């Protein structure tokens, strides 16, 4: 992962996106589902197959807010810096804070909501690097891109971002067709209840998050609105935006 000096520069460039990643990490770690949802897991807290969640929870509770972590020297918060550097490291993607120009663009690409919806408090964009970025465009070719929503519990978003949405084909189930998406934000929001984030977060301690996916228009995508649809191949979609709602 990144060193401390590199992480300090990466966090300083976009404090709200660094905070979102710490918040989603804290949500996944605090959940009773941490064993399955805190993936990727920081290898320094594992002894082979044995994940030391008590030591990890104990060290995550020592993280100060990001402004204080940056306002102070490195050797003041050693375990904190090692953890934050790992949280902000990825060779696959990065997250950027976005504005009203990008939210207006999302509304245009998904269509005017049929039903009243709240405006998000924060909006983030996921940028992908090669080989993942070039792989997605090679799969796309000349095909059109469709934008659709996927709601989920807050504790799933650390894993959703780094591993992608599960396209789990389960023949022994009522809901094993693949990834379920909807063109309507109001339908996705009922699947995004408010969850516990990070107490020292700039975004607030209680958040709801909705994924905006970029979907390749392909026959394997089973049906700019078209109610709710199913994606059977994980190569045909990627999470592109995160709509974040902070409970006041
Ligand atoms: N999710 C929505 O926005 C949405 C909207 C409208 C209808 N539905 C219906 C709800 C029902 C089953 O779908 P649903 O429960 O949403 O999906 P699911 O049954 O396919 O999966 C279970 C859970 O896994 C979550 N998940 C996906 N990828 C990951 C990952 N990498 N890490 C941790 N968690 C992950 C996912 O978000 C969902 O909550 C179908 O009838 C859907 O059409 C869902």
């Amino acid at each position: 992962s990144m060193g401390w000096a590199a992480a300090r520069e990466a966090a300083g460039r976009d404090m709200l996106a660094a905070d979102l990643r710490c918040s989603l990490f804290a949500s996944a770690l605090q959940s009773y589902k941490r064993d399955s949802v805190l993936r990727p897991f920081p290898a320094s807290y594992a002894r082979g197959d044995c994940k030391d969640f008590e030591a990890l929870l104990a060290d995550a509770s020592k993280l100060p807010n990001l402004k204080e972590l940056l306002q102070s020297s490195g050797d003041n918060h050693k375990r904190a810096w090692d953890l934050v550097s790992w949280i902000l490291s990825s060779k696959v993607l990065t997250i950027h804070s976005a504005g009203k120009a990008e939210f207006e663009k999302i509304q245009k690409l998904t269509g005017a909501p049929h039903t009243p919806v709240p405006a998000p408090d924060f909006l983030f964009e996921i940028e992908y690097f090669d080989p993942a970025n070039a792989k997605f465009y090679e799969t796309k070719g000349e095909r059109d891109l469709i934008y659709a929503f996927h709601g989920s519990r807050l504790e799933n978003f650390h894993s959703i971002i780094h591993n992608g949405l599960h396209c789990h084909l389960n023949k022994t189930s009522l809901f094993g067709e693949g990834t379920y998406l909807t063109s309507d934000l109001s339908l996705a929001l009922i699947y995004s209840p408010h969850g516990h984030g990070w107490q020292h977060s700039l975004l607030g301690p209680i958040l709801s998050c909705v994924a905006v996916c970029e979907v390749i228009d392909h026959p394997d995508v089973k049906c700019i609105p078209p109610k709710y649809f199913v994606v059977t191949n994980n190569q045909l979609l990627r999470v592109k935006y995160l709509l974040v709602y902070s409970q006041k």
